[PDB]
DNA sequence: GAGATGTGTATAAGAGACAG
DNA sequence: CTGTCTCTTATACACATCTC
DNA sequence: GAGATGTGTATAAGAGACAG
DNA sequence: CTGTCTCTTATACACATCTC
């Protein structure tokens, strides 16, 4: 369990179809040096080690390796760990991965015509387990660059859910059953929704038309207003800073928001499809405050208050794809590097995607048993001498909870607000730490088994 | 040797006078956690310590706190260094601190008045000896606002340099006379040269504006031109990525530039002040590239070859408090701090800009001996281990000059351009990395000292 | 089998970045 | 303002690996 | 001497940042 | 798009330190 970088690679990496062996190993390699140094150049990752660095470069600009084939090979593993699951989450989102330097004008449009910083647009779909919502892996991928005239775009980018859907549909075979998607608005597409209900694919998409009820000729909000509240349930809203359009600075107080839920089923003109939908509105909000509302569409049940509470559940999920792209960027990197051709960087930012994903799962590796169930005997005890006396008495002695708190407390956790989570960020630096610390831990004790003066 | 940052602290500002013991003392604790945490926020310098991140915070907030003093302090402990060398360099430079968070409107100008971007104007003078050109230490420093409108600058920002003038012939005292002044074209004012000169002070000023000479009765320039060519010497021009003006990219390949060099007296109007001159300029320059040449003023003598070519030498490194610039910033975080008052800014990056020099000063320190001068035994022995298998046999087996190449290659120095030097932001790294894995070697010893199963 | 493609070592140098 | 390096890309040689 | 100012511990929360 | 935390600032209490 040390070095698990390595074993990590390998495990995620193994089965790229390269093309060539020799590819498909270096593969492992290059990725697990970036994992063992998440968010560091090439370089340092190669540890003054000239033929790894010449390897690494020699890689992502290798004519021959397909960042397609990377991904895929990623993805298939998570295909793997989830055959260990009754129920599956998968979130569905887009982000872009935006670049200035020379390699930009190859690359696609992100904003005005005009514009400088020009890249990528990705659409990603994360797996999650429904039950303890841990990460097991990216599914799948689509990249591609916008044209700067919509007029020459081989398609719409708005099919990108069909897409993904396909995909997932042909990865996941049989356990597309134990799969349901979860979607933002820009997902309110009734050919997509159309596609999944052909498929007996499970979803949970948010709203943002107004669409109307075959039977009530409402519009779903109106049709749902009118169901008996089911109940309700609520939320803290954590206070946080915002930057208005004006660009000043404005702030968002807490406040626990009480919400009232209802639910019910609907039917759409097109294709006739019917399906449930809930729709969840605050109560007595303030008088300087938006009225926080939801009206997901889904496949799943919601007859009963439980039954809703837990596509409201799901859906509030769907954030973690949000925290994928900030690790992928902020944290791989994946807009630091400055490789000089779209397919090169292509390449680095693929294997970037997931050692991306990494990051947070040795977040949640250590999140709700005992240390020495994921740490091992010579770094749980490093932990131990290092976090002495810094414990408080609301953990174990040397429990799985402590382990979080006391590699958490190396990454400078000081917990501000006081909620007890700490970032995957900080949880990282500690990571690193210790691991650091490890090394030295570690020789001295190779020395000593030698016999050699160490003070 | 080892925990240096603390004993650093100490020696730098104990003669801080905040009006109140506990104040200086907290600061000499502030700036060692810093100095070990080079540019990190003050949470992580805590090391989970609440009693400490509130000792940091509550410091730079301290209304009672003047960042001049604390500036003085800094000073002081150069004056003291000082006083082992028989010629220092006092380089002379002014950069910005800029800001774009709130705090920023209650800060001066830096650009245009619609500018979002605004802060501070400082100039400091950076002091080295004029042997082997070490570091010393920041002599002084000057802050100040610039209003949005001039008509309402209590006095002319020219007068800087005079003002530097004065603070450091008042704290140099009668070492003012080991001390050389050097300052870009900026400097070239009549009313500067003139005040040194009254002074018998020593100075090293680049030339900007077409001045001309009482005899002569012609430009500087001109009358150089006809001075007997002393000889000359050669530089060799390294290659790097530039800008230009419409923000595109251009190469400036290496090449060697041969250069012709003259000297002289001259005569100014203003005063009849004299003093000497040289003239350097290129020889039989690119087609696509400007003709190399400086024209410096000082008082330093320049009759032989030998004499001007220390002037030269002299001015080469001017370019030293560029670097000190670039380690306050990026390196020791001076713009990436956040505190929401001018006041409180100003304490913690005056603090700051101790922990810049230190990290210049640090690799210059692993720069021409043996390793055993300035690394400790254990870490000695550390640095070894890590660095096993990686050494050229160009270096020796435990000199100061492996160790330099052994912490630069944990601060992933690849020599990619084949010089040998590595820059101090590399060598910290490294330094920073063998520390924290010192940590790790130097616990398993504990443990085992006092008998403990350490694998 | 005959002809590429990757590995380690070396040598050079364009691109980038941050500070002028 | 005479910059200082680090990140990326290639090329070449002698072998070691693979592909068609 | 009488009256502040800093230290450690605790409790709360506005500002910032990066990704929507 | 129902965000998630980390960086900065205060306040209060019981003592320990300093200043005028
Ligand atoms: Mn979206
Ligand atoms: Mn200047
Ligand atoms: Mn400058
Ligand atoms: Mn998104």
């Amino acid at each position: 369990a040390l070095h698990r970088a390595a074993d990590w690679a390998k495990s995620v990496f193994s089965s790229a179809a390269l093309g060539d062996p020799r590819r498909t190993a270096r593969l492992v390699n290059v990725a697990a040096q970036l994992a063992k140094y998440s968010g560091k150049s090439i370089t340092i990752s190669s540890e003054g080690s000239k033929a790894a660095q010449e390897g690494a470069y020699r890689f992502i600009r290798n004519p021959n390796v397909s960042a397609e084939a990377i991904r895929k090979a990623g993805a298939m593993q998570t295909v793997k760990l989830a055959q260990e699951f009754p129920e599956l989450l998968a979130i569905e989102d887009t982000t872009s991965l935006s670049y200035r330097h020379q390699v930009a004008e190859e690359l696609g449009k992100l904003g005005s015509i005009q514009d400088k910083s020009r890249g990528w647009w990705v659409h990603s779909v994360l797996l999650l387990e429904a039950t303890t919502f841990r990460t097991v892996g990216l599914l799948h991928q689509e990249w591609w660059m916008r044209p700067d005239d919509p007029a020459d775009a081989d398609e719409k980018e708005s099919g990108k859910w069909l897409a993904a859907a396909a995909t997932s549909r042909l990865r996941m075979g049989s356990m597309m059953s134990n799969v349901i998607a979860v979607c933002d608005r820009e997902a309110d597409i009734h050919a997509y929704l159309q596609d999944k209900l052909a498929h007996n694919e499970r979803f949970v998409v948010r709203s943002k038309h107004p669409r109307k009820d075959v039977e009530s000729g409402l519009y779903l909000y109106d049709h749902l207003k009118n169901q008996p509240e089911l109940g309700g349930y609520q939320i803290s809203i954590p206070q946080k800073g915002v930057v208005d359009k004006r660009g000043k600075r404005k702030n968002r107080p807490a406040r626990k928001a009480s919400l009232s839920l209802r639910s019910g089923r609907i039917t759409l003109k097109q294709g006739n499809i019917t399906l449930n939908a809930v729709l969840a509105e605050e109560i007595n909000p303030p008088k300087g405050e938006t009225p926080l509302k939801w009206l997901l569409l889904t496949s799943e049940p919601v007859e009963s208050l439980a039954q809703a509470l837990r596509v409201i559940d799901i859906y509030t999920h769907r954030w973690r794809i949000e925290e994928f792209h900030k690790a992928w960027k902020t944290g791989a990197g994946a807009e630091r590097q400055r490789m000089e051709k779209p397919d090169n960087l292509e390449r680095m930012v693929s294997i970037l995607s997931f050692v991306a994903v990494r990051l947070l799962q040795l977040r949640e590796s250590f999140t709700p048993q005992s240390a020495e169930t994921v740490l091992t005997p010579d770094e749980c005890q490093l932990l131990g001498y290092l976090d002495k006396g810094k414990r408080k008495r609301k953990e174990k002695a040397g429990s799985l909870q402590w382990a979080y708190m006391a590699i958490a407390r190396l990454g400078g956790f000081m917990d501000s607000k006081r909620t007890g989570i700490a970032s995957w960020g900080a949880l990282w630096e500690g990571w690193e730490a210790l691991q650091s610390k490890l090394d030295g831990f570690l020789a001295a004790k190779d020395l000593m088994a030698q016999g050699i003066k160490i003070g």
